[PDB]
């Protein structure tokens, strides 16, 4: 089988994420290719992929703001192909913030709206991440797919 | 039994369907307390109701916001005692806004990581309150009860 995961991340920890991810799914014999968001359009994005990984860290003052690049694929993501695809989605965030990880919510209700399988459990990461609960999520993921 | 509805609201609009769900639970023999969550604190906030219905509007001059009010329950909803607690999510927004009823989203999804059943899909109210919309989730809301 073949995944996709896209990021928005501004200062690399998400994308660190994601990489860690794909690290694991390329390991055992899932092709994964990691992307940033900003370099993606959303038509057709997830055809021919067997499972989609969103990943998208939360900013913004008092505010849940997705980080910018993923945006643009939010506001398109109907056109993406997501309808009975299997997806899963992550973010690095802070607990010492108002809405922790409020982006991954965000992108995970939306991604039910258009009719997608979630595989897991969104994966929010608080601070730093730990390899343990990235590899757990990534098992969980292959086990889905 | 007993329903209780807590809406944050600042021009009206979900306090409205706030009531309107009310009148009709009411009618169908249900006790409805409803409250204005500026009024209340978290801790048992849930305690004694067959099903609590979380309604909250969408702020926020450039993001996503919780109403103002609603914000230091969504912070504390740990201590509100929704675990195995039959919920619903309702909230007024603006589909001409990127994120359509985004505290709706973020509300739901929280419920759901701290154990509450999710008694329906949720409501997410487009500009002027529909009676027919607000009326088909009310009785989705009185056949989970
Ligand atoms: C101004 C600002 C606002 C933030 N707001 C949030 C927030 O609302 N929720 C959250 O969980 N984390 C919040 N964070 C924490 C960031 O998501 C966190 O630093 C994350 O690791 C960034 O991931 P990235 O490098 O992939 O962009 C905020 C950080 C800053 C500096
Ligand atoms: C400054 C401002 C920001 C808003 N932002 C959003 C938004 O991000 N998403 C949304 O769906 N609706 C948004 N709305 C629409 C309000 O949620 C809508 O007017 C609603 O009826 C208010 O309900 P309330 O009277 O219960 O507070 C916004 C409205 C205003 C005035």
């Amino acid at each position: 089988p073949k995944a996709l995961i896209v990021y928005g991340s501004t200062t690399g920890n998400t994308e660190g994420v994601a990489e860690a991810i794909a690290k694991t799914l390329n390991s055992e014999g899932m092709e994964t290719t990691v992307v940033n968001v900003a370099d993606v359009t959303a038509p057709g994005l997830a055809e021919g992929y067997d499972v989609v990984l969103l990943g998208c860290s939360t900013w913004g003052d008092d505010e849940i703001e997705l980080q910018e690049d993923f945006v643009p694929l939010y506001e398109d993501l109907d056109r993406a192909g997501l309808k009975d695809k299997k997806v899963g989605v992550f973010g690095c965030g802070d607990s010492s913030y108002t809405y922790f990880c409020g982006a991954v919510d965000v992108i995970e209700k939306k991604a039910e709206e258009l009719g997608a399988t979630l595989v897991a459990s969104s994966l929010k990461i608080d601070g730093e991440p730990d390899s343990a609960e990235v590899l757990d999520w990534a098992r969980e993921v292959l086990a889905r797919v």
